[PDB]
This record gives structure tokens, sequence and C-alpha cells, in this order.
């Protein structure tokens, strides 16, 4: 409203923010993983999208990142939940999740509940009534890890990206990103065979959440027999009979879906819904097929073995905005205009109470990132200096001088507005001190093809794929190209640096 322009974009620049550009079981390591989007079962191979680390050029390198074990073991596992929060009552998927990420349970809950809609037949059923079910019959036969210790991913971020994946960083969105990839990256999973089975009952008489789910309990534990159960027997799946009573007597209706993962002879896509009491399926054939390890794929996720995409990447805001976009804090559908704002920064209260800020130039990136250029000697100044910033004179004065300098170097919007505010010190914006578009190099990663420009001085350092697309949407490309090349180690780069993404 009160915002005025003190460049408009350089014309002849373009308008282009963006382009558009499993044999064994061991494969899935390094992989995304889709949560949201997925089948919803936890560890399911079909839910392994595209590949984030470079695994062939890593272990190529570095053969101890890998670490696989054998195992022999059988696993039965039962869910019962009354409603989506208490699908995760046992902490089934959280605990998939590195310890100490902030996650998000949403959309995990949002895919379990539209596969259920998609599995059963529509319903008139009254909520109060529902309780749902899930078994998971898994014959294990291996594990596998990737290294994750810090430094271990850091060299990956830095050397060992799939390169679509390094392009999907650079020409979409973050939001684009997690649509094609999904959040996370495989590092720690198990092999073999597995059954899956979900349940859908009507409870007869219970509406109460823990009753409900103490009949399905019951319900699923008479609704299947794994008889002589050897790891590395009689498989079936569905009541008769005497078992056929325990589940009418709680439920007026219970109905299931099964897939089965790996192996031959089975349920490769997820069967139509079936009343338990009315129809059988014998995997018999199915659980003696995994006696090919030939035929074993990813079934199940260890403790801790999906890590955030942001732990993949060296772009202090890339990862912001991947765990803010994953926190529903932060959504950009997609690339943007970048530009140059002029705007005042809080800095203090006087002691009137008075709030006091600072002039300063704010670059928006591509993907709408806020990096705050700040004079860290600000604070410094008296009271009635940075009161003066809140003059129209003195605004136009520094906006306009800023502008000048600014200009030297970048050819994009530059606007300015007295009226808004931006505050990092309380609070998505970055700051970057001592911001001197004077005091830089650059070098080229053969590896990755991204170009750093840093500053040895400020320790910032902007980073971009080599499309100069990318430094036009910026209108910087003369001024990078006049930076002198002088190569600096990944890992100095990284230890010593604040690398932002353009
Ligand atoms: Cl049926």
């Amino acid at each position: 409203t009160s915002e005025i322009i003190l460049q408009e974009r350089n014309s002849s620049l373009p308008r282009v923010w963006s382009k558009k550009t499993f044999t064994d079981a061991t494969d899935f390591l390094g992989c995304s993983y889709a949560v949201e989007n997925g089948t919803s079962i936890i560890g399911d191979f079909a839910n392994a999208k595209y590949p984030v680390v470079n695994m062939k050029k890593l272990l190529e390198r570095y053969p101890s990142y890998i670490n696989p074990k054998e195992l022999r073991t059988t696993e039965t596992k039962a869910l019962s939940y009354s409603d989506f929060d208490r699908l995760e009552k046992n902490k089934t998927f959280t605990k998939t999740v590195k310890s100490g990420f902030s996650l998000n349970l949403g959309p995990f809950k949002f895919g379990r509940q539209k596969t259920i809609k998609e599995t059963f037949v529509h319903n008139t059923d009254d909520s109060e009534k529902v309780v749902h079910g899930e078994l998971s019959i898994e014959v294990v036969n291996g594990m596998l890890n990737l290294q994750t210790a810090p430094s271990a991913l850091r060299k990956i971020a830095a050397d060992y990206l799939d390169e679509l994946f390094v392009d999907a960083l650079y020409n979409s969105s973050m939001v684009e990103l997690m649509q094609s990839y999904g959040e996370f990256v495989l590092t720690g999973y198990y092999t073999g065979g597995r059954a899956s089975a979900l349940f859908y009952g009507v409870d007869t008489n219970s509406i109460q959440f823990d009753s409900k789910e103490k009949d399905m309990d019951v319900a699923i534990n008479a609704s299947y027999e794994w008889k002589n159960k050897k790891p590395t027997g009689n498989l079936s799946i569905g009541t008769k009979r005497e078992n056929s009573e325990t589940i009418t007597n709680k439920f007026s209706a219970l109905s299931y879906s099964i897939k089965t993962l790996g192996g031959a002879y089975g349920y490769s896509i997820s069967t139509p819904p079936y009343d338990i009491t009315n129809y059988s399926i014998d995997l018999t054939p199915w659980l003696q097929s995994l006696n090919d390890p030939k035929t074993h794929t990813m079934i199940d996720l260890q403790d801790g073995g999906l890590y955030p995409i942001s732990d993949f990447i060296l772009e202090e805001n890339f990862k912001q905005r991947y765990n803010d976009t994953h926190m529903d804090f932060q959504y950009q559908e997609s690339l943007e205009e970048p530009y140059i704002e002029i705007i005042k920064m809080y800095i203090r209260k006087s002691n009137s109470g008075e709030k006091l800020y600072d002039i300063v130039p704010v670059l928006n990136t591509r993907q709408g990132d806020k990096l705050i250029f700040s004079n860290p000697d600000a604070a410094s100044q008296s009271d009635e200096e940075l009161k003066a910033n809140s003059i129209p004179a003195t605004f136009l004065t520094k906006s306009n001088a800023i502008k000048d300098e600014k200009s030297k170097y970048y050819q994009l919007k530059i606007k300015a507005d007295p009226n808004k505010t931006i505050n990092p010190i309380i609070q998505l914006s970055f700051q970057i001190n001592n911001v001197d578009e004077k005091g830089m190099y650059k070098f080229k990663n053969a590896n990755t093809n991204i170009w750093y420009i840093y500053n040895p001085t400020s320790m910032y350092c902007f980073a971009y794929y080599d499309d100069d697309y990318i430094p036009d949407a910026y209108g910087i490309l003369d001024w990078v190209n006049g930076i002198p090349i002088k190569a600096v180690t990944m890992t100095t780069l990284y230890q010593r640096y604040k690398i932002y993404g353009l």
C-alpha cells in the first residue's frame, strides 16, 4: 500500500523462475519414502520412490556406509484403532522417524483414512460404531542400514546426491519436490516377505474407543492362522465355524483386505474387501515362496529408519522450508520472482518504550525465503539515530542509497516500504550480517554442478545449480561472471559457512 518501487526489474531479463526438468531388496536404501501419498502401510516397498543418495557412487568411495545384517525371524503385530488419532496409539509410524525430529502426523493419518475409504465399500455407517484393524505377518530375512553420523550425512549432502534430486532441489519448489519424492529418506529397513491386512468393523454394541479396540483385538486374533511359524507352515486369513461366532458376537460386520509384499503366488495388489466370516484366503503357497530369498523386498522400517530430507542437503533455507512445509507452517506452490525489499528491522525498545528499527535490504528468493542483509553494528547506534529511520526523509536517503549500491550487482525489482517490518531477533527469515557483494569468490562442485559463491570475510554463501536461468532470475549474471574463481573444500564450506540456495 505504501510500497514504492525504486528499480523496475530490468525488462530484458527473462521471467523464468523454474524449469520442469528396484532389482533387489538392497536398492531401496537412500531413496525417498512417501507417507501422505503412499499406500499408508509402514515400510511398504511401494512407498519407496526415487533415489536421494547416489548409493552406487557413495559405495564406490566408502563401502562401509552400507551395513547389511542377516536376520531369520518372524513377526506378527496387530493394531486396533477407533479413529485416526488412535492409529498412532502404539507410535507405530512415529518411532520409524529419526528421534528428535519434529514429526507432523497429519499426513500419515490422512493417508491411512484415504486408503481405508478407497479399500472399503462406501458406507452409511455411524462413525461411533466404527473401529479399524491392521495385521502384519512378516518373514524377516534381512536388515539394511545407511550410515547416519551427522558428519557422514554432510559428506553425502555435499557430494553424493542423485542428480535428479539435485534437479528437484533447484528447479522446483520444495512443495513440488515433496509431491514427487515424498517426505523422508530410507536409512533403516527390514527385508523379507509380509502379508498386510486392514479391517473395517461395525461394533454392534460398544461405542467406547477402548471397548471397540478390545473387540477388534479379539477379532483380528481369531481371524488368521499361522501353524508352525518357522522362519528362513500353513498360513490363512479368514474365520470359519467356531471362530466366526467370536466375531459375530461383537460385530454386525467385519470386512478385510490383504496385500502381500514380495514372494510369489500372493496378492501384489490390495484385494477387494471381503467379509471375514464368508471368505478365507490360503497364503500357504505365498509363505513357502519366501524360501527363495530372490523374491524378498522391503517389508517394514527400523526404529529411526526414516530421516528428514533436510538432513541430506546443505542449504539452510531449503532445510528450514522442508521443515516448515512438513509442519504446515509454510507452503509456496511454486518458485516465484525474486526481489530486494528495503524495509525496517526491529532492533530494540527505547527507554521510553518506543520500538526502534534499522533499515535493511531483504532479498526475497525464488522459494520465498527472506534473506535479511543485517548491520550487526546497528545495535551500537544511539536511540536517536535509530528513531531517525522513522522519519520519511532519512528513509528516502537511506533506501535510495542502498538501492544505488545493490543496483550495481542486482537487476531485479528493488522496492522500499517504510511501514513493513521484519523481526528476526524474536522470530521465514534469515539474517546474514555484513553482506558485501564486493568480497566474494566462487567455485563449482564437479560432482553436483552447484556453484558456491562465498564471502570469506563474513562467512556466508549463496549456492545454485549451474544453469544461467537461475542467476538471470535474480538479475545477477553479470555480477557473478566477474566473481573470481577460488576453490575451497566442501567440508570447509559447510563447517564454516552458512549456505543459502538461490
Ligand atoms: Cl465376501
